């Protein structure tokens, strides 16, 4: 494949969805990494790389040129779960993409799960707007997706890429207590989410699973991403 | 490929997606027809083919059933963007999905904005929630999208799927006056969007050409979308 420039930012669970999946690739060391701060971005970042000005985005082909000198010939691709499709379609020895028709859409059925279901669930329970059963009706919403053993359907995929950023993430935000609930509320539902029995018995495994992944822990600051949240609940 | 039943209903244009599709793949007769009387959904849909109990969905593969019985061995499939993506896995001489991966991306990223922009902002304006001028805006994101001829990525492709039947029925709700404004809005509405001239020019050649593609005409009950639009405005 031609170039390939990432604009990222370690705090950002929908870029690390596009790191995992240059990892998984085995083709993280391939590309060249430029970090957004999100709080102070650069004023070239919006109209010469991606409007909406947020990342992830791909800068793809053209010269050679400094990242922060993003040259106008290069294809400009934003979207972090279009993005793991188009690695996964660069790549296909990364096998993030199944061969067979009904898996592929079986993993973008879950996809679809993690996008209207867990991911805004788990907003609006770690902000305090929703019930604990609401956040768990969604996870057993998922649960009931995965198949006897293995990843979201079996082999891993591109349907585990696009949940894991957040569940470490909210691993994080439990573990510490950063939920909005008095102390304690947060290490039970960790516990209830990845002990690996109760009611969420599967996913828990499958959590324990996704949480062990390679392509997952060496695209996770877990010692950045543990000060930001503090700091944050801190305000 | 295997069998297909698809289960589907005239009023839905998330369903037409499907519809579309199969009809680019010239697979339209060699699949069978369901449907679903949304009003009055069989007691057996939920529980057998879509526990979201919505259309469409697909039965493949299994024996062959009647349909109205659908089988516990055909493997069920739910949602209109995934099930399109399936119908271009699984008949590739479609041409529905590109070969060129970044040609697959922006159709996927076009997708997203029907997904995430157009449709959500007429629903908006078509129900007198919103502005005129947001749901031109709306268009005019997917307008600057559009290559300088041609349909959304050039070819046409799962771009183009997602978005006619939305385009269609909207076409009739502001044709027939039946947005909520006073009369003549709605007309006046439907020249912006599909002239040809003006702020939404470009779209508005792309929507005649979706509007004159033969799988959209084939797949519309027109005079059906037609009389239940303004039986519901009546109330
Ligand atoms: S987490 C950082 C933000 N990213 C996104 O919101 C990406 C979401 C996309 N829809 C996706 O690719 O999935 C970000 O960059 N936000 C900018 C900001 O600071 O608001
Ligand atoms: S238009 C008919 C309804 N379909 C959908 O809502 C499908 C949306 C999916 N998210 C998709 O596939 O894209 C439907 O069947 N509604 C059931 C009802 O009557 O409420
Ligand atoms: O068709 C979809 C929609 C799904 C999704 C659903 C809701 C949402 O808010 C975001 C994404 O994501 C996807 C991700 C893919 O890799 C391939 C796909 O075909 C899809
Ligand atoms: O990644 C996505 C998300 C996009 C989408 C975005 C927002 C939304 O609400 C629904 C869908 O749909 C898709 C449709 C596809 O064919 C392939 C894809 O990769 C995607």
């Amino acid at each position: 494949p031609e170039r390939i420039t990432l604009y990222t930012a370690k705090i950002c669970p929908f870029a690390q969805r596009v790191e995992i999946a240059l990892h998984e690739a085995k083709a993280h060391h391939n590309v060249e990494q430029f970090q957004i701060d999100l709080q102070n971005k650069p004023e070239w970042y919006a109209p010469k790389v991606n409007p909406a000005s947020k990342v992830p985005a791909i800068a793809y082909g053209g010269p050679h040129v400094p990242p922060d000198q993003p040259s106008p010939e290069s294809i400009k691709l934003a979207e972090s779960l279009i993005l793991v499709e188009f690695v996964a379609d660069l790549f296909p020895h990364s096998h993030l993409l199944p061969h067979d028709p009904v898996k592929r859409a079986q993993a973008r059925f879950f996809i679809d799960g993690v996008s209207t279901k867990f991911i805004p669930a788990w907003h609006a329970f770690s902000q305090g707007k929703s019930s604990e059963e609401d956040f768990l009706t969604a996870v057993e919403h998922l649960q009931a997706l995965l198949p006897e053993s293995g990843f979201a359907v079996g082999a891993y995929s591109i349907a585990d890429v696009a949940l894991t950023p957040f569940l470490g993430r909210a691993r994080v935000t439990l573990k510490e207590d950063l939920g909005g609930y008095p102390r304690g509320e947060g290490p039970r539902v960790l516990a209830v989410l990845t002990s690996g029995t109760g009611r969420l018995a599967r996913f828990g495994k499958y959590a324990q699973d996704l949480l062990a992944r390679e392509s997952f822990q060496a695209t996770f600051d877990e010692a950045y991403i543990t000060e930001r949240y503090k700091a944050r609940f801190a305000d």
